[PDB]
This record gives C-alpha cells, sequence and structure tokens, in this order.
C-alpha cells in the first residue's frame, strides 16, 4: 500500500458545478447533491486496489483495479469500461472515458482532481477529503 487506506469525507470541493455541466449531469441533480459530502473507502495493498463511493440514495460504485494491468472498472454512471491506471510519484491516473482523474494523498488529506474538456473550455473539479475514521 498504503497511504490511500482508509475511509474518507469530502471536506472542500472547487468546480462542482462547471464540471457537472460540462460532463452532461441534469441541473436539478446538481443542485441536489451540491452539499452532499462524498465517502469514499480505499483498500489499497500495494498497486492493488479496492475504490468504493457512498454515493446518494444507497448508490455505492466500487471499482477493482491493478495499476499498470488492465482492469474492469465502472464509471459513476454505470458504465462498464476496461482500463488501465497508472501511478507516478504517489498520484494515480485513471482515463474515464469522459475526463481525467488525478488522485494523490496531500498533506495528509485525499485530493482528487476531475479534469474535463469541451467547447466552452476545460472544467475542473478538485474534491479534498479528510480521514474520518481515524
Amino acid at each position: 500500500g498504503s497511504a490511500f487506506n482508509g475511509k474518507w469525507e469530502t471536506e472542500s470541493q472547487e468546480g462542482y458545478e462547471p464540471f457537472c455541466k460540462l460532463i452532461g449531469i441534469p441541473d436539478d441533480v446538481i443542485a441536489k447533491g451540491r452539499d452532499f459530502k462524498l465517502v469514499t473507502e480505499i483498500v489499497q495493498n500495494g498497486d492493488d486496489f479496492t475504490w468504493t463511493q457512498y454515493y446518494p440514495n444507497n448508490h455505492v460504485v466500487t471499482n477493482k483495479f491493478i495499476v499498470g494491468k488492465e482492469s474492469d472498472m465502472e464509471t459513476v454512471g454505470g458504465k462498464k469500461f476496461k482500463g488501465i491506471v497508472s501511478m507516478e510519484g504517489g498520484k494515480l491516473t485513471i482515463s474515464f472515458p469522459k475526463y481525467q482523474q488525478t488522485t494523490e494523498i496531500s498533506g495528509g488529506k485525499l485530493v482528487e482532481t476531475s479534469t474535463a474538456s469541451g467547447a466552452q473550455g476545460t472544467a475542473v473539479l478538485v474534491r479534498t477529503s479528510k480521514k474520518v475514521l481515524v
């Protein structure tokens, strides 16, 4: 592992609305979820990750991947894909269908950056989560 291990909860969030609008999330869904604090559970055994996100209404999204190896994954919206996750300097990069995701532990916090690109330009969501099982 091991720095990612644990349960984390969103503490800070920037760019939520422009990012969700760019990747095509409906306006009312954006509005209803704007104050929700996403909890993330991670089990990291070396390159082997199990990454669980607890979305609203008991929507649990779990991705199991091995860094550097083709892995079956799913998007938040439920679309299945096969991907190869990379890591460089403690930062994971997951190349999702709709956006690039980079994730790292910085200053003891889980920092997750989603980068999307379209007509109006780039939109970036940065989520920072604190450990809630300490």
